[PDB]
Order: C-alpha cells, then sequence, then structure tokens
C-alpha cells in the first residue's frame, strides 16, 4: 500500500506515534517519506547482508527475523514480512521499541540527514486529525 501524507498522518496518530518518546507526529511522516516514499511494501538490501523493511526500513540486524540474516537478532520478536502489510500496525509497534533505545529517531538514517532540524509540521500541515 502507498500511503497519502495525511492519510499516514491519521493512522500514525491512532496507533500512538504524535509525541512518542518527545517525536512530533511530523517528524514519523517525514521519516517514512524518504525512508520509504510511504510504500508499506519496500524493501532495500544492505552491504552486510540484512535488509531494511516497510514504510520505516526497519533492518533485519536487530528487529526481525527474515532467515538470511545470519547471527542477527529479532527485539521486535516477528517476521520481517509483517513489516510489509498494508496494515501498519507491526511497523509501528517495533518502531516503538527501536525510538526507546537510547538513540531516538537518530536510528533513522533519512530522519537525521533529511528530517532532523527542519520545520517538520509542514508534513501534517492541512491535516485532518
Ligand atoms: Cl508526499
Ligand atoms: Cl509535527
Ligand atoms: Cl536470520
Ligand atoms: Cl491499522
Ligand atoms: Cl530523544
Ligand atoms: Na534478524
Amino acid at each position: 500500500k502507498v500511503f497519502g501524507r495525511c492519510e499516514l498522518a491519521a493512522a500514525m496518530k491512532r496507533h500512538g506515534l504524535d509525541n512518542y518518546r518527545g517525536y512530533s507526529l511530523g517528524n514519523w511522516v517525514c521519516a517514512a517519506k524518504f525512508e520509504s516514499n510511504f510504500n508499506t511494501q519496500a524493501t532495500n538490501r544492505n552491504t552486510d547482508g540484512s535488509t531494511d523493511y516497510g514504510i520505516l526500513q526497519i533492518n533485519s540486524r536487530w528487529w526481525c527475523n527474515d532467515g538470511r540474516t545470519p547471527g542477527s537478532r529479532n527485539l521486535c520478536n516477528i517476521p520481517c514480512s509483517a513489516l510489509l502489510s498494508s496494515d501498519i500496525t507491526a511497523s509501528v509497534n517495533c518502531a516503538k521499541k527501536i525510538v526507546s533505545d537510547g538513540n531516538g529517531m537518530n536510528a533513522w538514517v533519512a530522519w537525521r540527514n533529511r528530517c532532523k532540524g527542519t520545520d517538520v509540521q509542514a508534513w501534517i500541515r492541512g491535516c485532518r486529525l
């Protein structure tokens, strides 16, 4: 599923991401835009053999099991394929664990390089929330 901007903002708000660990909703929409272009089915392989999955490009090196990342962890206790669903529940719940692990949203490289320090409120401007 390719979400619209305001559609995704509303879904993330319903799932409790607005101001989660102090990160306003616009931060999460901005991260999703540049990680996946709002596409739940996005995948990308990393140099070390791990793979990033879904709307927030969560990495099989630490967070999910895809059966092909030897020596990795599965800290969200899910198969990585669950992060590609049109229902974003699994991605949101795993992202909550990630952002709580000490480094905040700096875990998302695209957030750090393209959202951090910008006017992220623009990403939810005009949306009915
Ligand atoms: Cl957009
Ligand atoms: Cl915001
Ligand atoms: Cl594995
Ligand atoms: Cl949902
Ligand atoms: Cl933080
Ligand atoms: Na893994």
